Parts: structure tokens; sequence; C-alpha cells
């Protein structure tokens, strides 16, 4: 009508920041046969305009002079994705034929008014991602149609009125990202149509009502990351419609229900980071459309129920960090979809199962921190989809070449401080994408097969702590994006090869405890990113390079227990972010240089066990250092353990 029209006119002219592109160009003419077929966002019956849609079209202003008097068939209302600003008015809560209500996503500002629950024909109410403060007002329980409403994303505090209770039509509560209190009332459990329940992100504390037993409906619970309390209700087990319950990081006790395994569409199942304690019922075992069973960061005991081999669409498992105990048995792995199965940090003991990957899309497998023992079932052997292996910290054993197959997807492997012997099979190189290849401190012996060195995507290779021979080739070079290089603690011989001057990527390098001989490669000078450097423990023999001394981000340099003679080069004080530097235990003779006084971030160093001779340099280092970095020497004299300087 042209009331109708004039008035929105009066609207749109406090609107602030209009870019004359804007959709309200249309709003000119009032009369209808304009206002009723041209107008944007305007949709009319019999003349009058019961729909207002101006959804994302660019309007920054606020309410304050919405026409709430004017418009009184409104019945859609949409006015999201804007820049309205301002509060709610109670006026909003005239409007009696209202039916769908959207101010989301604007900058809306104070509380909602307990007028918005005098619309009683509203199906749907949309306030998200506002400012919207204070508590919501209890009036909200009246509106008796509405199937949903969404205010997530706000700074709602205060409790979730009891009135809700009343909503005998909602379908579809979405309170998340607020910082709601209180305990959740237990009216909420006696909506008969709710089908998703999303409190997630809030603070709310307290124990989970048991009259949600009654949510028969239900297909979504999520209340992660909240601060909710005491043990999780058994009656939680008659949510028999639920196919994602999520109640992650929280504050919940006691042990997991057993009723869970009468909940036969459940298909995700998140508790981690609670405290839960106990055993895992057995009854668990009984959800038969799991796919994603999160568990981890809990304090669970006992044993793995043998009836985890009834989980046939068991995707994810993740139990790591619980006090779990005892061997697994072979229904953990029985599931031909498992992907994910995560045990780390926990006590578990015995074999791996042969049914592991028996349908032959295991992925990632991490066990870390357990006392699993025995060989490599052959179906991990065989496992072609494996990308990430974790065993750090188990005793698994066997020859290490009949234990592993060919892994072409292969990106993460570590079997440190496990017990596998026998020689590196060149089959590693098949795992072209290969990052990370993780074998401290097991018993292998023999060669490091030449192929390993066409590992280009390899960034750490860590051999160290074994029982390896043989020389490195100049070949080495070849794995060029190489950022930790460990192979310490082996028998390796020969000289250290020139190749690794191309290394530009090295941060790390270790290559002490080994049987190294001749020089240190005088063109290692060219390691922008190198800051460790440990070359002790060999028998590496002339003088030290003044390549090393171009090594600008070295931090700790140890040269030690060498035959290393000659002078140290005074450009040693072009290394000025050396902390830490150990040449004891070589043949170097002469005097210290002086130098050393501009290297002022010096800390650590140690001397000792040369033929040096003379005076002392003055740095912190030096002066802070004990008699043991010093004593073995020629004549050195000080002004500690030395006798003083003429
Ligand atoms: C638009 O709103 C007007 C004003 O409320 C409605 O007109 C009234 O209709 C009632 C019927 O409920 C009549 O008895 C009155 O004579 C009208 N009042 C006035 C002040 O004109 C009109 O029906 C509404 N139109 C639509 C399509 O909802
Ligand atoms: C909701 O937000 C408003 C705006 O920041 C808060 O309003 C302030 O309230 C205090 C005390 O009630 C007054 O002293 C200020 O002058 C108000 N500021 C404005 C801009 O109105 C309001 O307190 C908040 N409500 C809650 C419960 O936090
Ligand atoms: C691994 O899973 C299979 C099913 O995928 C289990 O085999 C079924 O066992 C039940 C007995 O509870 C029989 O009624 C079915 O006929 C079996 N199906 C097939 C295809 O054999 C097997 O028991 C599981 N193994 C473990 C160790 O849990
Ligand atoms: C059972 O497993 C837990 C977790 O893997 C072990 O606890 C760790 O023990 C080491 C060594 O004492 C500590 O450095 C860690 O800080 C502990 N981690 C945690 C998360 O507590 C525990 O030692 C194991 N029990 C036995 C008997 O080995
Ligand atoms: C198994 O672990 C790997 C991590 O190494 C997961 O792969 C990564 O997934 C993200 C997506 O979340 C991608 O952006 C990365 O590119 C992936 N990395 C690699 C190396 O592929 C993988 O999704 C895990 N498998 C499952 C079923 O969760
Ligand atoms: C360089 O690596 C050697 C091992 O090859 C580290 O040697 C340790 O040194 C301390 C004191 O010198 C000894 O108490 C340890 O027993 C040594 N360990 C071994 C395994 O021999 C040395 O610490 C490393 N240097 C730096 C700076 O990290
Ligand atoms: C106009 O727009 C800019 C940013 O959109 C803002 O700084 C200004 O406050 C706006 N309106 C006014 C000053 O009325
Ligand atoms: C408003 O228009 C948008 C885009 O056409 C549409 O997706 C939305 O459902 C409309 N809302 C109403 C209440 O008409
Ligand atoms: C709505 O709930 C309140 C308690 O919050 C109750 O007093 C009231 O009677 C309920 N509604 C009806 C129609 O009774
Ligand atoms: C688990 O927690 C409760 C206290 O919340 C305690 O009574 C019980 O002994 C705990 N330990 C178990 C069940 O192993
Ligand atoms: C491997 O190193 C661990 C500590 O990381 C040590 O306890 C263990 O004894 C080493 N391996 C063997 C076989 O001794």
């Amino acid at each position: 009508t042209v009331e109708e029209a004039n008035a929105l006119l009066k609207w749109k002219s406090t609107f602030t920041n209009q870019t004359s592109s804007s959709k309200l160009s249309s709003w000119v003419n009032p009369n209808t046969s304009s206002f009723c077929t041209s107008w944007y966002g305007v949709a009319c019956s019999l003349g009058s305009i019961i729909r207002l849609n101006l959804t994302n079209t660019g309007i920054e202003g606020t309410f304050e002079d919405f026409p709430f008097s004017s418009l009184p068939n409104l019945t859609f209302v949409d006015l999201s994705m804007n820049r309205f600003s301002g509060t709610i008015s109670p006026e909003w809560g005239r409007f009696s034929k209202l039916e769908y209500f959207d101010l989301s996503i604007n900058q809306l500002v104070g509380e909602i008014p307990p007028e918005l629950g005098k619309l009683s024909n509203l199906d749907t109410l949309h306030l998200v991602e506002n400012k919207l403060n204070g508590s919501i007002p209890s009036e909200i329980g009246r509106l008796t149609k509405v199937t949903e409403i969404a205010i997530y994303d706000n700074l709602l505090t205060g409790p979730i009125p009891s009135s809700f209770g009343n909503l005998t039509k909602l379908v579809n509560l979405y309170l998340f990202i607020n910082s709601l209190s209180g305990s959740i009332p237990s009216e909420i459990g006696n909506l008969p149509n709710l089908r998703e329940l999303c409190l997630d992100r809030n603070n709310l504390t307290g124990k989970i009502p048991s009259s949600f037993g009654n949510l028969k409906n239900v297909t979504l619970l999520n209340m992660f990351e909240n601060q909710l309390s005491g043990e999780i209700p058994p009656e939680i087990g008659n949510m028999t419609a639920l196919d994602t319950l999520s109640l992650h990081t929280n504050k919940l006790t006691g042990p997991i229900p057993s009723t869970l395994g009468n909940i036969k569409t459940l298909a995700v199942l998140h508790l981690y980071l609670n405290q839960l304690n106990g055993s895992i019922p057995p009854e668990l075992g009984e959800m038969e459309s799991m796919i994603d069973l999160e568990i981890s960061e809990n304090k669970l005991t006992g044993p793995v129920p043998d009836s985890f081999g009834k989980l046939t669409a068991l995707e994810w498992l993740f139990l790591r960090d619980n006090q779990l105990s005892g061997p697994i048995p072979p229904g953990i792995a029985n599931s031909t979809e498992l992907t994910v199965l995560q045990l780390d940090t926990n006590n578990f003991t015995g074999f791996l199962p042969d049914t592991i990957c028996r349908g032959g899309k295991l992925e990632n497998l991490t066990l870390d921190d357990n006392h699993f023992e025995g060989p490599v079932p052959k179906s991990l052997r065989d496992c072609k989809s494996l990308i990430r292996v974790r065993f750090k910290g188990n005793s698994f054993s066997g020859d290490i070449s009949e234990a592993f197959g060919v892994y072409p997807t292969l990106n993460f492997i570590d079997l440190s401080n496990n017990n596998f012997h026998g020689q590196l099979s060149a089959n590693w190189e098949q795992s072209q994408k290969l990052v990370a290849f993780i074998l401290s401190n097991n018993s292998i012996t023999g060669a490091i097969p030449p192929e390993i060195w066409n590992m280009t995507q390899l960034s750490q290779l860590d051999l160290s702590s074994n029982r390896i021979t043989g020389e490195l080739p100049e070949s080495i070079s070849n794995i060029n994006r190489i950022s930790k290089l460990q192979l310490n603690g082996n028998r390796l011989s020969g000289k250290i090869p020139s190749g690794i001057r191309l290394l530009t990527n090295l941060e790390y390098l270790d290559l002490s405890s080994n049987r190294f001989s001749f020089e240190i490669p005088p063109t290692l000078n060219n390691l922008p990113r190198l800051y460790y450097m440990n070359l002790s423990r060999n028998d590496l023999d002339q003088t030290i390079p003044e390549g090393l001394t171009k090594l600008s981000q070295l931090q700790m340099l140890d040269l030690s227990y060498n035959q290393l003679d000659g002078e140290i080069s005074s450009q040693f004080r072009s290394l000025q972010n050396l902390e830490r530097l150990d040449l004891s235990h070589n043949n170097l003779s002469g005097q210290i240089p002086p130098s050393f006084k501009d290297m002022l971030a010096l800390t650590h160093v140690d001397v000792s066990h040369n033929n040096l001779q003379g005076p002392i340099p003055d740095n912190a280092a030096f002066r802070n250092a004990p008699p043991d970095a010093f004593e073995g020497n020629k004549d050195l004299c000080g002004s500690q353990g030395l006798k003083p300087c003429s």
C-alpha cells in the first residue's frame, strides 16, 4: 500500500554509505504496481506487503526507524547479511502474522527482548552471528509453533530457560558458540519432535539430564566444549535415533554407560577429553553402525573387549592417552573398513593381531609408548595402504627386511627404540613420498642401501644408535630436502662425503659416534639453516677448516673426541650465533684466538685435552667455564685451575 511504501522509504532514507548500485534503486514509486511488482525484496498479498527480503544487500543502518506500526501484515522477514547495528526492539513482537524472522549476520547488540515471544505464528527464528548478550528471556518458550531456533555465535549468558520445554513443535535448536551457563533444564528432554540439539561451545555445568532418554527422534546431540559433569546417564542409551553423539571436552566422570550398545543407529561417538574411568563396556561392541569412535584422553582402564570385533563398519578408533592395558583382542582390528587405529600412551601388551589391515585399507597405525612385542603380522607387511606408522617405544622384533613390505603412500614411519635386527632393504625406496624415516636405536646392521639417497622427499632421516657399517657415498647430496640428518652412533667409516655441502636445507646434522676418518670437508660453508653440527667421537684429522665459520646460523658445534690438529682459526669470531663450542679431546695447538672476545653469544666452551697454550680470551663463556674445560693442555695460563700468566 502507499502507506507501507512511504514508511519503508523513510527507513531507507536513514541508511548510510549507500552505493547507488544498490538494489534499493528500485524503491521509488510508492504506488502499488510499483511497490508490489518492482521494489527489490518486497512481496505483497492483495496490495499489502507480507514478505521483506533484503538479505545480503549491503545495507548499513539500524532498525531505529524501521516502520513497526506501518507493516501489519509482515509474515516473512529476512534482513540477514547486512550491516545493521543497534538493538532488537520490543516492537518486533507486534508483527502478529510473522512466521519467518531472520536478523542473522549483522552487528546487532543488546538483549533479546521477551516480546519476541509474542510471535505466536513464528516457525523459524534466526539471530545468529550477532553480538547479542544477556539471558535468553523465558518468554521465548511461548513460541508454541516454532520448529527452528538458531541463536548460535552470539554473547548470550545465563541458563537455557526451563520454558523451552513448552516448545512442543521444536525440531532444531542451535545455541552453540555462546556463554550459556547453569544446568541443562530437564524439560528439554521432553520435546517430542526434537531432531537436532546443538549446545556445544558454551559454559554449561551440571549433569546431563536423565530425561534425555525420552528424546527418541534426536539424530544429532552436540554438547562438546562445555563444563558438563557427573556421569553420562544410562538413559542416553534410549536415544535410539542418534546418529552422532558428541560430548568431548567436558568434565564427565564415571564409566561409559553400557546402554550405548542399545543405539543401533549410532555412527559417531566423541567422548574424548573427559575424565571417564572404569572399563570399556563390552556392550559398546553392539553399536553396529559405529564408524568413528573416539574416547581418547580419558582415564579408562582394563582391556579392550573382544566384542570390538563386532563393529564391522568401524573406520576410526581413537583410544590414545588412557590407562588401558593387557593384550589387544584380534577383534580390535577386525573391521575391513578400519583406516585409523590410534592406541598411543596406554599400557597394552603382547602381539599385534593377524586381523590387522585384513581389509587392505588401514592408513594410520599409531602405538607409541605401549609395551607391544613380537613380530610384525604378515598382513601389516602386506598392507599397501599405510600412510603413518608410529611404533616408538614398543619392543617389536624380527628381521626389518622381512617385517615390512612395500608402502607406496607411506608418509611417516617411526620405529625408534624397538628391537628390530637385520639390514635395511632397498624396498623402502618405493615409498617415494616418505618425508620421515625414523629407525633410531634398534639392532640394525649392514649397509645403507644406495637407493635410500634417492628418497628425495625425505625431510628427516634418523638411523642413529644402530650398528650400520659402510661409507657414505657422494650421492648423499640427492636427499636435497633433508632438514634433520641423524646417523650418529653407528659404525660408518671412510671420509665424510663432500656432497653434504649441497644439503642446503639442513638444520641439524649429527654424524657423531661413528668411525669417520680423514678431514672435515673444506666445502661445508654454505648451509644457511644449519644450527647444530655434531661430528664428535670419530677419527677426523688435519685442521678445522675455515669454511665452518661461514655457517652463520650455527648454535652448537661439537668436534670433540677426534684427532684434529693445528690452530683454532681466529675466523671463529664470525659464528655470531654460536652458543656452545666443544673442541675437547683433539690435538689442537697454539693459542686460543683472542678473537673469541667477539663472540658474545657463546655460553659453553670446552677446549680440554688439546695441546693449547697461552692466555684465555676474554668472553663470558671462558670466564664462567669450570676448570675441566681447560685441563690437559700444554701451557694454558689464567688470571680456573691454571697457573697465572706472566
Ligand atoms: C493487511 O493489513 C490490513 C490492516 O490490518 C488488513 O485490513 C483489515 O482487514 C480486516 C480483516 O481482518 C478488516 O476487518 C479491516 O477492515 C481491515 N483494517 C483496516 C485498518 O483496513 C488487511 O486484511 C491485511 N491484508 C493482508 C493481505 O493480510
Ligand atoms: C549487554 O551489553 C550492553 C552494551 O555493552 C551492556 O550495557 C551496559 O550496561 C551497564 C550496566 O547495565 C551500563 O552501565 C552501561 O552504560 C551499558 N552500556 C550500554 C552501551 O548500554 C549490558 O550491561 C550487557 N549486559 C550484560 C548482562 O552483560
Ligand atoms: C571379524 O568380523 C567377521 C564379520 O565381518 C566375523 O565373522 C562373523 O562372525 C559371526 C559370529 O558372531 C557370524 O555369525 C558371521 O557369519 C561371520 N561372518 C563372516 C563373513 O564370517 C568374525 O567373527 C570377526 N572376527 C573377530 C576375531 O572378531
Ligand atoms: C603405562 O603407560 C603410561 C603412559 O604411556 C606410562 O606413563 C608415562 O611414564 C613415563 C615414564 O615414567 C613418564 O615419563 C610419562 O610422563 C608418563 N606419561 C603419562 C601420560 O603419564 C606408565 O609408565 C606406564 N606404566 C608402566 C608400568 O610402564
Ligand atoms: C592418516 O594420517 C594422515 C596424516 O599423515 C592424513 O592425511 C592428511 O590429511 C589432511 C586432511 O585432513 C591433508 O590436508 C593432508 O595432506 C594429509 N597428509 C598426507 C601426508 O596425506 C589422513 O587423512 C589420515 N587418514 C584418515 C582416514 O584419517
Ligand atoms: C654430540 O654427540 C655426542 C654423542 O655422539 C654427545 O655425547 C655425550 O656427551 C656427554 C658429555 O660430553 C656425555 O656425558 C654423554 O655420555 C655423551 N653421549 C654419548 C652417547 O656418548 C654430545 O653431547 C653431543 N654434543 C652436543 C653439543 O649435543
Ligand atoms: C560510512 O562508512 C564508513 C565505513 O563503512 C564509516 O567509517 C562511517 O562511520 C560510515 N557512516 C557514517 C559516518 O555515518
Ligand atoms: C530471501 O532471498 C534469498 C536469496 O534469494 C533466499 O535464499 C531466502 O530463502 C529468502 N528468504 C525469505 C524469507 O524469503
Ligand atoms: C510452560 O512452562 C512453565 C514452566 O516453565 C509452566 O508454568 C507453564 O504452565 C507451561 N505451559 C503451559 C501451557 O502450562
Ligand atoms: C571411578 O570414579 C569413581 C569416582 O568418581 C570411583 O568411585 C571409582 O572407584 C573410580 N575407579 C574405577 C571405577 O576404577
Ligand atoms: C634404546 O634407548 C632407550 C632409551 O631411549 C634405552 O633405554 C634402551 O636400552 C636402548 N635400546 C636398547 C636395546 O638398549
